[PDB]
């Protein structure tokens, strides 16, 4: 890991060719050294023993299927830590550029992603439900944003503080994706369900395409999810789309003040007024706040703040 900078070239699991930042020394590792204290992409080897191995490889290059989830998960880290840079001055995840680190190949099938609350964590996937979940930008995006959420706000995964930290993520992974720039407000489309096109795992449009609440009336009070932190996720997804994009939601408008406003004072409420405990109603005056301190308590951002939280039941 003591080596020269260098750039190795790749496929990602999408198929799309990409440049990504490795260490030499004998091996190209996967050792990004341009961002921060590092950016670390591991291969756990098809186990569930954390991290794993550093990724080496012979000669820089990095086309073999095998190599696919590696180099999107070094790839879109970078992009997501250049967004927190470059878009709220943050340095990394704890604000202090902390280094990066993911495993990729974890488990044999494994249909999901997570941040364990050190590393970011890849599964391939079933090939049926997911391929390698690295290939998202959102996902990645959202995982990443976890270590975010842990390092300021601290929100509590269960019940309504889990809802937004969940909701936080999702909406942080689709900033990203625009970003980026194929962007949309849904998650995970890009490595859910290869051959079903035009779905995804969750919408922040419409919560509602795949069972999910758009409401506060119609939030999940049940046990299963830890008390629903991806169902009532919905219900802050869509009053964040609402925000950006505008729209009419059970009667109630919105005008819209677009993704840079929306990311702007979510991001600032998330590091000034969430705390481990916050619930919807909390969040929502956390968002007002927000608003008011960047564009003031008269501003149309602040009314559509109110419009927004408003339209799903959050009072
Ligand atoms: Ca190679
Ligand atoms: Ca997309
Ligand atoms: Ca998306
Ligand atoms: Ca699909
Ligand atoms: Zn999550």
């Amino acid at each position: 890991i003591t080596g020269t900078s260098t750039v190795g070239v790749g496929r990602g699991v999408l198929g799309d060719q990409k440049n990504i930042n490795t260490t030499y020394s004998t091996y190209y590792y996967l050792q990004d050294n341009t961002r921060g204290n590092g950016i670390f992409t591991y291969d756990a080897k098809y186990r569930t023993t954390l991290p794993g191995s550093l990724w080496a490889d012979a000669d820089n290059q990095f086309f073999a299927s095998y190599d696919a989830p590696a180099v999107d998960a070094h790839y879109y880290a970078g992009v997501t830590y250049d967004y927190y840079k470059n878009v709220h001055n943050r340095l990394s995840y704890d604000g202090n550029n902390a280094a990066i680190r993911s495993s990729v190949h974890y488990s044999q099938g494994y249909n999901n992603a997570f941040w364990n609350g050190s590393q970011m964590v890849y599964g391939d996937g079933d090939g049926q439900t997911f391929i390698p979940l690295s290939g998202g930008i959102d996902v990645v995006a959202h995982e990443l944003t976890h270590a975010v959420t842990d390092y300021t706000a601290g929100l509590i995964y269960q019940n309504e503080s889990g809802a937004i930290n969940e909701a936080i993520s999702d909406i942080f992974g689709t900033l990203v994706e625009f970003y980026a720039n194929n962007p949309d407000w849904e998650i995970g489309e890009d490595v859910y369900t290869p051959g079903i096109s035009g779905d995804s795992l969750r919408s922040m449009s419409d919560p509602a395409k795949y069972g999910d609440p758009d409401h506060y009336s119609k939030r999940y009070t049940g046990t299963q999810d830890n008390g629903g932190v991806h169902i009532n996720s919905g219900i802050i997804n869509k009053a964040a789309y609402l925000i950006s994009q505008g729209g009419t939601h059970y009667g109630v408008s919105v005008v819209g003040i677009g993704r840079d406003k929306l990311g702007k004072i979510f991001y600032r409420a998330l590091t000034q007024y969430l705390t481990p405990t916050s619930n919807f109603s909390q969040l929502r005056a956390a968002a007002v706040q927000s608003a008011t301190d960047l564009y003031g308590s008269t501003s149309q951002e602040v009314a559509s703040v109110k419009q927004a939280f408003d339209a799903v039941g959050v009072k």
